[PDB]
């Protein structure tokens, strides 16, 4: 009997617990680690706004994860809603301070869902906040607030979010250290003044497993890192910026004797690992710049076909970092940046700055074009040899 | 700065479809070409879901001149009756997020729709929406202007059942509001392949600057050979290496799988993955389960027949999948898709399942057809040694 009785409306966090995949992709290792990503993003968002300097993540013994920032602290006062803003932010969907650019000019967070999902997919969530001249505490048991508590007075500011992933939701709740270590590192690469500390408290003087991430050389350091094991082909690491009405691009790149593509893209510090408009404008601009150089330096005949992106990006270590005041991310996992205006923006920046670099550095330009030409001709030889 | 004085007032709660209008990327990916087409997917997906349940036989998609899209199914009809919340059910289904009849397995046992978001999002990102429902003994008509319902109208009596949804994309939302016929065509074609008793008709009533009948693009997709008509389609411009196509299925608790595969002359991998008819073009567990199974099956066959030497390492997936045309269709009672755009299927248990079915059933095909198998193994053996030669 398909009718009005079959239509079911979901309320609050019901929808998150019924369809975790809509918010975290899946309940696998990727989904589990996304919980950490949601809590850390909010702390990073505070650093980007220029309030936090430090983000400390701790993998606790019990499987709990702690994330502490020295930012402004989650608004704790009573909302217009009639409940303390901590609860609005922690238990409601499409609720937050990132629907404008007033509180956070450039922020990874934008849907007002992130940390609410973490509450929804956790057995427990604790929060310790410093602001309004006090130390504030709140416990959320099976997503429900047990009571906001006004504690010790303090001039200090910041937030500390603690959460315990539901073993009913996730199959495996053991977080992976090096997965977390890798992501926190890239956040510090995209945030110059930011310091991220990581501690693994899970199982006479004893030192606990820890890492510190501070990179004053930003993206140029990120590239040096990518090209440690890989043997760099040219001395000068490409580095440039681009500014526009509503957006900004930051690029750094270097080639190596490798045969793989090591291109990482970011939008408001978010790892847009499935790419997007920013990556697309970059690839587009790169292919056209190299192809013009090779044709102009007669490294390819006029009858010779143009070098494909695959030939050029082979052995390339590149980082594309965009700061967008109004991003368009593909779902809550934000695997892609979709902003159509950002493709034409990145493209003109890469076109004008890569054309500049290739003409300014003739030594370095020669090598990377020689590689592209040699890798292109190799694929034309391998296809013919196979017949 | 007012950023310093950030507190309770800085936090704002979005009500209903304001969430979709503010952050469309959460539900459609982007406001680009791919996002625009996603609006048709949401509406067609709902019509297809009715075919999957065995109530709809036909789906008719029309790209209107004005710029609107019309999707007509002969299903059961979007329930019209006044919902428990106090308003007609159509209005709940069209103006409210996380509301639908796909949260259980009662109305739709297997369905691509699962979030209760689809058609509400379409309504949210459209200047106007129009619904024509035939059910409960009468033909009904509702109109939404900027998502707001103008009032449900009751019409003439009918014994027939179906739904007709018509939407006009908001140009303020989308950079481009003009659809690509081939994009729509290709998709509706794959939908017809994965649903044996379904017929999808696409019609293009958009003119170009007289109105001769041949100037209107049209398609009618009905494939009784399902996935086999799909692999036959894939290897058309390409040339098959073995005569008979690999056709096999396999069921489990709360999941079913269908595989159809064939190898071509090229070095081009053409593996298409589907979950509840949804094109999971980024793959997921079902694909990964198949990829694992396929690599293991060929490596056990190449070693036993001694086609591959003991000295050389095992074959890579890429060399096996080189020139492979395959279709992977899973039917899952409780799926887990990455977001609204549903680009990936992430069910942990599906990787084990598809691999279990593939490992067992492919081994069966290799053992029963040694003649066709030798050609396949010989292709992978040469392409692996080609990859080794290229590295030198
Ligand atoms: N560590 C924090 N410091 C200060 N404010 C925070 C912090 N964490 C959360 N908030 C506030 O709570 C709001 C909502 O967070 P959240 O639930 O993650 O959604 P969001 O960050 O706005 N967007 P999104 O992450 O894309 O879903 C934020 O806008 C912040 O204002
Ligand atoms: N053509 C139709 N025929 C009958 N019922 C429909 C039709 N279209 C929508 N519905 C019903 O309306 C509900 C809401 O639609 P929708 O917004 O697309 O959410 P959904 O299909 O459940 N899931 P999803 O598409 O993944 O967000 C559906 O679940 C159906 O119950
Ligand atoms: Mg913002
Ligand atoms: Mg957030
Ligand atoms: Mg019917
Ligand atoms: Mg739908």
């Amino acid at each position: 009997e398909y009718g009005a009785a079959s239509i079911t409306i979901l309320e609050g966090l019901e929808a998150v617990r019924k369809r975790p995949g809509m918010y975290i992709g899946s309940t696998g290792e990727r989904g589990l680690h996304h919980l950490i990503w949601e809590v850390v993003d909010n702390a990073v968002d505070e650093a980007m706004a220029g309030y936090a300097t430090t983000v400390n993540v701790v993998l606790l013994e019990d499987g709990g994860v702690e994330v502490a920032d020295d930012g402004r602290g989650i608004p704790v006062a009573t909302h217009a809603s009639g409940i303390p803003t901590v609860d609005v932010v922690m238990t409601q969907l499409h609720a937050g301070g990132k629907f404008d650019s007033d509180a956070y000019a450039i922020s990874g967070g934008l849907h007002g869902v992130g940390v609410s999902v973490v509450n929804a997919l956790s057995t427990r969530l604790e929060v310790e906040i410093k602001r309004d001249g006090y130390e504030w505490s709140q416990v959320y048991e099976k997503s429900e607030p047990l009571g906001l508590k006004q504690g010790a007075p303090t001039k200090k500011t910041g937030s500390t979010v603690r959460f315990w992933a539901d073993p009913a939701v996730f199959e495996t709740t053991e977080y992976d250290f090096e997965t977390v270590a890798r992501r926190l590192q890239e956040m510090a690469f995209l945030n110059k003044g930011l310091t991220i500390n990581l501690t693994d408290e899970r199982v006479a003087p004893h030192k606990v497993k820890s890492r510190t991430f501070h990179y004053p050389g930003g993206l140029v350091d990120f590239v040096k890192h990518i090209n440690r094991t890989k043997n760099a082909i040219h001395s000068s690491i490409v580095d440039f910026s681009g500014k526009g009405t509503g957006h900004e691009v930051e690029i750094a790149m270097q080639w190596n004797a490798g045969y793989s593509e090591s291109v990482h893209t970011f939008a408001n510090t978010i790892n847009t690992h499935e790419g997007g408009t920013h990556e697309e404008g970059f690839r587009s601009a790169l292919t056209s710049v190299v192809n013009k150089y090779a044709k102009d330096r007669k490294l390819l005949k006029d009858k010779d076909p143009n070098l494909t992106g695959d030939d050029i990006r082979e052995g390339l270590a590149a980082v594309i970092s965009v700061k967008v005041s109004e991003p368009q991310f593909e779902g809550q996992t934000k695997t892609k940046l979709g902003n159509t205006e950002v493709k034409s923006f990145v493209q003109k920046v890469c076109n004008e700055q890569l054309t500049h670099w290739f003409e300014a550095n003739p030594t370095d330009a020669k090598v990377v074009v020689n590689k592209a030409v040699s890798s292109a001709q190799a694929r034309i030889a391998a296809r013919k040899a196979r017949e």
